[PDB]
This record gives structure tokens, sequence and C-alpha cells, in this order.
RNA sequence: GGCGAAGAUCCGGUGAGCC
RNA sequence: GGCGAAGAUCCGGUGAGCC
């Protein structure tokens, strides 16, 4: 399929969790294009991508440069769950954190929870 | 009206007349943003600005800023007429002759009576 | 109520085509 | 037939509002 990695229910709704108990104390970009440039320029503390992108185009390319500039990033749910997420009123097919707010040493975790396969 | 110097209706036929002939014998940038430009980079030897344009803002700022960078000006009646003379299909606010092709004793001439009303 | 991060609006550049 | 130098298309920035 288009993203190679596999993630249960559990901890993709950790993200989700993070991701909605983010926003009030940091950053975070919101959309493929905000989270694939955000990211090139370097700035993302943990990417959010997900599969159920239609057509498979819009996304089938970032978690492999997310992996060279060694950024973290996530396959997580839907679209629309991650857009609620973040709290848009629309589905989103890629995110990024980019300040790490009053929270800080969970991203870390939830990285090398990534780093499993 | 913001005509600051009212121009025959002879010489305006004769400057339209002029500018028919001159889109592959010289080079001429059409619409008032490459007009403007014309004047703001430099390159413009005589720009034509119409009178019955609305709303008057559209070129009505191309003049002045004309006039200042001591760029001759000649003004014309309709916009239609302008733009179907420079052979585009549309109607044109304003227009410029950035090369005088072959057309340097001609337009020469023209200046010299637009600088004089 | 409809459209919208599968990118709303807006801006810059470009300059004659698009349906 | 309609839209178009009162800017078609295309490219750029911006990132959440627009009817």
């Amino acid at each position: 399929s288009y993203v190679r990695f596999e993630v249960p229910e559990d901890m993709q709704n950790e993200a989700l969790s993070l991701l909605e108990k983010v926003r009030e104390s940091g950053k975070v970009k919101k959309g493929t294009n905000e989270t694939t440039k955000a990211v090139e320029r370097g700035l993302a503390k943990l990417v959010y991508i997900a599969e159920d992108v239609d057509p498979p185009e819009i996304v089938a390319h970032l978690p492999l440069l997310c992996e060279e500039k060694n950024v973290p990033y996530i396959y997580v749910k839907s679209k629309n769950d991650l857009g609620r997420a973040v709290g848009i009123e629309v589905p989103c097919a890629s995110a990024a954190i980019i300040n790490e707010g009053e929270l800080r040493k969970e991203l870390g975790s939830l990285v090398e929870k990534i780093k499993g396969l």
C-alpha cells in the first residue's frame, strides 16, 4: 500500500490526544503543504501522516523525506479524525508539530514508540 | 475629468494610427500593470492613457507617476479604440511603447507635439 | 445551510489567452 | 457561443476563512 508503517489504534489515538492538547501551548501546522514545507524548513518536531489519502499521490512522499531530515513522523487514522485533533473544520491528510508548548517531554516518548518498526 | 492636458481629436487619431502599425515593427506593453512597470523600470518612451476609464484610479496614477519619471504621455478618448489599436482583442485602459521599431522620426515629432499643451 | 488544509481568502510575479 | 490587459492562464508566498 501507500505508507509502509502499521500502528495500533491506541497509539494512533495517543497521537490525536497529543495533537489535540498541543495547540494551546505550542504551534502546529495543518495540511500537507504546510507540513511538507514546514518540515522542509527543518522545523518539524513530530509529523502526522495518514494513509486514507485519496489519491495516494497526496502524501505518498513525505514519510521518506521525514526519514531523511530525521524528523519524527507517525501514520495516524482518518484524515477527518486528525482534522478534529488539530481542531480545524475539514479533513487533514498531514500535520506537524512546530513548537513544543508547555508539555515538551512527551514528544520524545512518542517518537521512540514510533521507532518500534 | 482627470484630463490635465486636453488633447485634440485629430492628434489622438494620428497617435492611434501610428500605434496600429508598430507591433511587429516595434514593441509595446499592454495593460496598466505592464505600462506602469514600463514606466517604472524606465524603458517606456511614450505611453498612452485612456481617459474614459472607470474607475479613474485604474490608470489615474499613471499620468503623474509617468510625468515624474519624465516619460512623455498622451491622452486618448476611448479605452476600446486603444485596445483594438494595440492589436489585442479586448478594451485597454493604458498602453506603452518601449521600442520605437523603425518609426523614430514620426514618434519624435509627435512627442514634441505632446509637450506643448 | 453550501464551499474550504484534497488549500478559503488575500498578495507577489507573469503577460494573452481560457472555457 | 461565453470569459479576458478593468489581467486569460501559469508560477510564487500566506494558512482559515469564503458565500
